[PDB]
């Protein structure tokens, strides 16, 4: 169905409605962390060093585009450890590269030691092991589920099964487990380590990403996108599905407000910051 | 509200319908691991040593009742490492004790080193770290959420929020992360480590546990039970809610059958075994 090849007809209204929802339920805007020139050079140098064994040359412009996710979606008022912050910048960037690679070019023997080097550089020993395991689990999951029947079943059955897959696959469990050292906040550290932090934020991250990455993904034959569960060529069907997804986001956001003040700031800054970054990034345009 | 204080009016019919569902959708019955008298004594001795610093005496009969969960809900055809199996017996048992304790008697300084000792006895070094971290995160979660407003929000809002809390709180993530060394199966190891294994099995474990532990939990003022989300004193409301939960179990089970054969056996033996153990255990027969 060529009518289902694009969500472009809904682009402007959906963007407006996402923003309206955030203004009504989160209110406080995300803020962009600013890196010094020295910090941004350090981050890019580490990204280039990590993907060089895989034969990939990545421009500064591409790295800076991927790093904007971290700059916009962390919680600047609560940052305590800028070394952990740089680590998340590097790890976020290089796993975008992995996510985009053909699996024939994936090489664990070459890439996993680079992830370990990044973690050992920026984290103390215990946190380094936690961040590295989460990175390893994510890149392994991305690899093993390429064209997988498990992925097919979880992504075609219901929203419940799909979001369950995405807790790992969209990277948010990884994100929380490498981000808690930024904040040094005992409650958030526990929610990161139980993955409750990831489970609370999966839908709000995923629904936004899926909307803006739909056209690209379906053009590439990728099935990991919740809007494939609906007939996007039927305007009534799309409207009902989109509203059900907005309701999921709102329910999660209202439950996130029961968490402690710092933790809920981190969770909400992540979901809203991802939206601000997604709508500004050429990755998601045509 | 006394009419909501019990699910006893539904006990026989719900038990029958759970079993019918398993016979239709899982088919293969769970089977019970048998421990030698020496193995069982080694497990119970480790349990006693681990909880002794907390001042608790626990009878053998009581340890045996908790260890039946592991004997019934692992996957005997796939067991390769019986030391890992004994570790799960011990860790399962002692965290029931933690789950039943008044939190004023929780002592992390005394208990966490005992959990570390168990993991170091039975697993290799990498696996021991994974099992200990999962056990530590579980007992920390149980403690910090006692009477917590986060718990109140997640357990009163919707089934979605509730089962999200239970991925950790029922202990299944912990179970998976201490059980993958039993099987030495690379795919299952990865689903355990991503917690996809736990997310796939949470509803089937939790709906069954919640039904049979409702009366006890309500009598103690505990709110972590999905049947509190429905008016159990209304037979029509209870029937609709129960059917919705059966449908959730079936959807999970049918999706589980897309995993590799060994992994799906482990997942399904866990869900069905938990039901067989729950319906035969005195823990769930009096409040
Ligand atoms: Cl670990
Ligand atoms: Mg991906
Ligand atoms: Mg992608
Ligand atoms: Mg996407
Ligand atoms: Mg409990
Ligand atoms: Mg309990
Ligand atoms: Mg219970
Ligand atoms: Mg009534």
């Amino acid at each position: 169905d060529i009518g289902r090849s694009s969500v472009r007809p809904y682009l402007e209204e959906c963007t407006r409605r996402f923003q309206e929802m955030f203004d009504r339920h989160v209110v406080t805007r995300p803020t962009k962390v600013e890196l010094t020139d020295a910090e941004l050079r350090e981050v890019i140098d580490d990204c280039n060093a990590a993907v060089a064994p895989l034969g990939k040359t990545v421009s500064d412009e591409r790295w800076i585009s991927y790093v904007g996710l971290v700059l916009w979606s962390q919680s600047p008022r609560h940052i305590k450890d800028m070394e952990a912050f740089k680590a998340v910048c590097v790890l976020n960037c290089v796993t975008f590269v992995w996510d985009d690679m053909d699996p024939a070019l994936h090489d664990f023997g070459l890439f996993l030691p680079q992830l370990r080097k990044i973690c050992e550089k920026y984290y103390g020993p215990e946190d380094a092991e936690v961040a590295y395991e989460a990175a390893r689990a994510f890149v392994t999951s991305d690899h093993m589920f390429r064209d997988s029947p498990i992925k097919a079943a979880l992504c075609t059955t219901s929203p419940e099964q799909y979001f369950r897959f995405r807790v790992t696959d969209i990277g948010v469990d990884f994100w929380m487990k490498m981000s808690y050292p930024i904040y040094r906040h005992p409650e958030f550290t526990e929610h990161a380590k139980t993955s409750l932090a990831a489970r609370m934020t999966t839908r709000g991250l995923t629904i936004v990403n899926d909307f803006y990455s739909y056209d690209r993904e379906v053009s590439l034959g990728q099935i990991t996108n919740c809007f494939r569960l609906c007939d996007v060529s039927d305007e009534t069907a799309f409207k009902e599905f989109f509203q059900a997804r907005l309701d999921d986001m709102i329910e999660d956001i209202e439950c996130i407000k029961a968490f402690d003040q710092l933790t809920q700031d981190v969770f909400l800054d992540l979901i809203y910051g991802n939206f601000v970054w997604t709508t500004s990034n050429k990755r998601y345009k045509t």
